[PDB]
């Protein structure tokens, strides 16, 4: 309690399975947290292999030896193929090894083939210990590790198949991967109409190839669980054409690997290519990404989501008893979750079965949730129509509230598209609450957000503005193009002026209007959402310069670096980036510091970089505190690391953040966009009176948010209590969770 | 050894005497020095009164109890006029108070006449028990303070009379009144032949006379030790005439008060004014200063000086045995000295009655040294000559190199007038090295330095350029306008430029000259010299500054002033100003300061601020360090005394160091530029062997300096070694003996 939990214990660590970015931070992780419990953390080279053979496959891990492996993608603990381990003629041999060694605690990290193969080892592991005692080694062993087997599955796999995690590692740098083809691929067709055909990864799970349409406006996917029953190729066609009209240049149609037909003789993406050109004719171009989606370097998230169940696993070995059943860490609505082993694997092949069989809504279902949702959300975008237009149709306005994000545009797609779709109208506003008021104000039809999905900016403009100075103007606009609901996609001065908005159905009915506000900053700092918009892709952006920074053409080694990160107040870049990037500080708002420290800090990072560390990460918030600045925190580190190292500091900024969202932002900017116009809908029909609506409720004015498993509706008035107004942040901020773990990591 | 040693002791302090600027800092000291010694200190309101009197006129002293009292001029513990004391009917009831109240150790701040008060006390101290034992109070207390009174003599008078002291406290800051009078007395007499007759301070001792005299240009003086013998009154009226002619406005008569003739019969001020105004019939004006001598600040050199001795009496006082002796305390040749005070009073005396006699001669030589100099000096830099032009006569060259500095001129002008009165040639180089070189060279006939003494800034122009580069130009010219030796006033690149020449003595016959460089910078950084000309003046700069911005317009009390001082590398300024202005902190380079250390400064202004100390002043010296910049200490003080107290950055910088030489300065410059031009002379004729001089031994080419209690020669070779050329000072500073008493005085 703690430091002596793990004191007296030793544990494993072996990465099968294919290689997933990320398991490197897992390991990492496992590791870092093993030692620290007083533990003993050991290696296993080539995965279930090095387990079998042992020996030299065996090896003691230091503190050293996971340094510098957050950034690097696949596994350098190595992964093999050992079907040695599949039959009891090598499980026995490989529980030889860990007895021999001395070991009660083992760490695999893999995807279903790997964590079920640990998951059978647990349960054939009473035994193995009478059957390796006919010749093994001394009895005395056996009555010294008997019932205690410590096995912890953590998922590992480019597939996100594995059911019981809402994500697994390197699922999200395998989008990143996708998209930046298509990012390169969609850019690009200008001459003739090309139909791109990238048929991606996925054994038996759709969920890479839906994500990746859905973050791409693919103009058809193919998936597994749900395979295109009946004649769907004149369907196909008759969308590629109904799409060539309309005026387009290129088509995307995605493949998953897994493509199969109703009956299950599967589809190709050749035979797709095929059939497009001897249908429509049009220049095909079949692309198989394949082995390069596990490529590359591992997204902020992955190197985040990797240390996190590594402390998890860590955890759970150690706070394992005889009668504690086999482990399996995984997220689960933003939070960690050690969940039965073989629960997990029992029914994570269910879905197998249930797709063999040719009973497909129990495989979508058996999926389910947000994949079913997705796949719903895709299609519903991924239309060529939209409907007939009514005139007792609701009109609704969408509009960009703050400094602009990576999503903006994504939302603002799936708002009016959704808006539309269900025969409603959508009014567009330019340049936030300057919006409603001058009366730049248009009616969007389906084409107006015609693939924006991916571009990123503020498409509308977006003004940080409040609409309480000029409530008469912009109540008189909203009387005038008729407003009945307004969305609005923004940062802090949307809740803000959703606030404002609140006080306007006092002294005019006009604003008495239902409204959703859909976080959109880089910041993260929007009450009641753990995420907002942009957050991801601005993350990915100073994670990556922190990594490219890690290099400088310095005429010599050992060298550190301060860096200051954006976000006014809030920490959560800094604090993510800092631990994506695996910096020795990052100095937070939230986290108050005196000099006292700063100076431990640093008395710290020295006896490092007179070691083992050859390049120093110091991050730096750009306001947590108004004297230790960037240059006192710069200077300060430099003095006392005069001889002992080198120093630059960098200030990144703000470096133009209107680039382009990453899948995750498009995807998050896209489910909300449809999940709040829904609810918003709703609201317009339940305060439709006599001829005029009438929202005077506090549940007609929301900010949709992340809050835990589920998204939710709270009402502005709600949240204000919840919210420090000074500095523009949440009271609360769920990852100051994460403080200590990116300590630890920098061996504190 | 220490703390521990007046621990079990008590000590009493006394102003005694006329009002002498920096007897506050004394006392301070006195004070500070003696608690910090583990001793105990009470004051003495009133003199000796205080002592005669009793009761509550002896008052125990605290640490906040001197706080803000060096900048204050004139005694705040209280100076009378017991005339008590004198006799014994009243000696004894202060050696009852003394006794009553338990002490043993006396600190006696006056001047000739209350330090033979004390004196007499000391030696009828041992009767007074016996005495004071018939009655007094019980005789259990004279057997346990007998032979046990020790009294230190700590000289404090405007007269500078006392003999045994170098200086007297006071005696600087006096010069500055007079001189700021005859500043603005000098600088407006434009109209008529305007004839002032300013008669000054002094009893008995010609000193501040002649001094002022001296940095005044003073037409005439009139001095008690050297009264003016025979018909002078012609002589006076023949030069002031004679000086009408030449073309002069104004012209300045000092008058010592003790002004005596020949005889006896003292010189008037007014009689004087009458002789002119009879005889010569100018518009003649006296004034008599009188009890403004007094007044004002005291000048950084009084509150170091007092400081100094408060510390030395202290000192003094607890290494007090029964066998030693009575004691005072005063500096000599810029040390620390404890001189018998019955010896110091006997001969302080001597003079007197030398005088009382005719023996003037006598009364000269018993002053001597200094004085007997100043005297020459100022008389030969006062004529209205020069003599008759030779052609066998030396001819030489001063210059001014390196940044300019008060005094500049004052040397110029010695140098020359005492050259020419050797009947040498002297020329005028302008701008430093860029002078030989380019041929800017003139001669200087008496007149070119007419009235420069006061001038600041550089007349001649300095330039830091060095000598080597164009060794060629130089030589070349050294023998086209015949130079035949140098004086170079300036700063560390005339030392460096001197060194320069040695070695071009190698290559090149002409510069086998001999050379003199004469100190002069702002900064005190010259080797193989304890000060340099334009110290003092920008010490004086530094720390009035220091006190105008300990005030400021705050919008509320308790506040921190960070202060960036000037000079290099060299501390001497931050340190002295530091000092003088009683800074909790002066960082220096000479001192390396590590953060801890930084911190631990802080984590004390602060637990100041938080109660007895409301203006808080940190001096930082411009480069003492690379990284805790001016921007670091500030920010860092800042965030620490967040809440506590507010605090501004100041950085003086070098705020036009061409003003206005004080006193000091101008003397020192003026002495010197006497002094060398002397030994010069009798280089010059020593290496003239056949129609040619050859200066080719290190002795030609020196750096005269201050050096303990002389002025002294020292080859620039001989200090190679004693000087850091990287950062551009001596090795070995005198003052960093200063950096602990500006230390405890702080309260560490």
């Amino acid at each position: 309690a703690a430091k002596t939990l793990g004191i007296g214990k030793a544990i494993a660590v072996l990465t099968s399975g294919g290689d997933a970015q990320g398991m490197n931070a897992a390991v990492r992780a496992v590791v870092r947290v093993g030692i620290f419990t007083g533990a003993r953390v050991f290696f296993v080279h080539e995965g279930y292999q090095g387990l079998v053979d042992g020996g030299d496959h065996i090896k003691e891990a230091t503190w050293e030896s996971v340094s510098m492996m957050l950034q690097l993608g696949g596994t350098v603990i190595g992964s093999a193929r050992c079907k040695d381990f599949r039959e009891r003629e090598g499980r026995l041999r490989a529980a030889y090894n860990l007895v021999k060694r001395g070991i009660t605690n083992l760490c695999v990290i893999g995807g279903d083939g790997s964590l079920t193969g640990a998951d059978t080892f647990r349960s054939e592991w009473s035994d193995l210990l009478s059957d390796l005692q006919k010749a093994g080694k001394i009895t005395d062993e056996e009555a010294t590790k008997s019932s205690y087997l410590n096995i912890v599955g953590l998922v590992g796999s480019i597939d996100n198949d594995f059911c019981g995690t809402d994500m697994t590692i390197g699922t999200d740098s395998a989008l990143h991967r996708i998209m930046e083809i298509v990012d390169a691929i969609t850019t690009t067709a200008q001459s003739h109409q090309r139909t791109f055909v990238l048929e991606v990864m996925g054994r038996h799970c759709g969920y890479l190839a839906l994500v990746t349409s859905l973050s791409c406006g693919a103009d058809w996917v193919f998936i597994p669980e749900c395979p295109p029953d009946d004649d769907w190729e004149e369907h196909l066609c008759r969308r590629l054409s109904e799409t060539r009209t309309r005026g387009s240049r290129l088509n995307i149609i995605i493949v998953a690997e897994g493509a199969i037909d109703k009956n299950g003789k599967p589809i190709t993406s050749e035979d797709i290519k095929n059939l497009v050109v001897k249908r429509l004719g049009y220049d095909t171009r079949v692309t198989v990404l394949g082995h390069v989606q596990r490529g590359g370097t591992p997204s902020a998230f992955d190197r985040i989501l990797g240390s996190r169940m590594g402390v998890e696993a860590v955890m759970a070995l150690l706070e394992g008893t005889p009668d504690t059943p086999a482990c399996v860490v995984s997220l689960s609505g933003n939070q960690a979750v050690r969940l039965p082993l073989m629960e997990c694997v029992q029914v994570t092949k269910d879905v197998t079965k249930a797709m063999d069989e040719k009973k497909f809504d129990e495989a979508l279902k058996l999926r389910g949730r947000s994949f079913m949702n997705n796949w719903e959300v895709y299609k519903l975008l991924a239309h060529v129509r939209p409907p007939v237009s009514k005139s007792g149709s609701h009109t609704v306005a969408v509009m960009n509230v703050g400094a602009p994000a990576a999503g903006m545009n994504a939302a603002v797609r799936s708002t009016v598209r959704i808006g539309l779709i269900q025969g409603n109208r959508v009014l567009v506003v330019h340049d936030g609450f300057e919006g409603l008021a001058k009366g730049q104000i248009e009616e969007a039809g389906w084409s107006y957000v015609g693939g924006w999905t991916g571009q990123g900016g503020s498409k509308l403009g977006t003004k940080r503005t409040l609409p309480k100075k000029s409530f008469e103007q912009i109540s008189a606009n909203i009387t005038k193009f008729n407003i009945q609901g307004l969305v609005i996609i923004g940062g802090f001065e949307a809740y803000t002026g959703g606030l404002e908005l609140m006080e306007g159905r006092k002294q005019f009915d006009e604003l008495c209007i239902p409204f959703v506000v859909i976080p959109a900053t880089v910041s993260n700092n929007v009450p009641g959402s753990d995420f907002s918009v942009g957050a991801d892709t601005a993350l990915n952006t100073i994670c990556t310069t922190c990594d490219r920074i890690k290099q400088s053409a310095a005429g010599t080694k050992r060298r550190v670096f301060i860096i200051e990160t954006m976000g006014g107040y809030c920490g959560y870049l800094a604090t993510m980036a800092g631990l994506a990037a695996g910096a020795d500080a990052a100095y937070i708002f939230e986290e108050p510091f005196t000099i006292r420290d700063l100076q431990a800090n640093v008395e710290h990072l020295v006896q490092k970089m007179k070691t083992t560390v050859k390049r120093g990460l110091v991050l730096r918030n750009e306001k947590c505190n108004e004297n230790y600045t960037t240059d006192f925190i710069f200077n300060l580190y430099s003095e006392e690391g005069k001889g002992i190292f080198d120093s630059r500091k960098n200030v990144l900024g703000h470096m133009q953040q209107g680039g382009s969202p990453t899948p995750f932002d498009r995807n998050f900017a896209t489910k909300m966009g449809a999940k709040a116009m829904n609810w918003m809908s709703g609201k317009i029909k339940e305060s439709y009176r006599n001829g005029r609506i009438f929202a005077n409720t506090p549940d007609s004015g929301c900010v949709l948010g992340m809050r835990k498993r589920a998204l939710v509706f709270q009402p502005v008035a709600e949240l204000k209590d919840q919210t420090d107004f000074e500095h523009r942040i949440p009271k609360e901020q769920w990852w100051l969770k994460l403080r200590p773990i990116l300590k630890i990591l920098a061996k504190y």
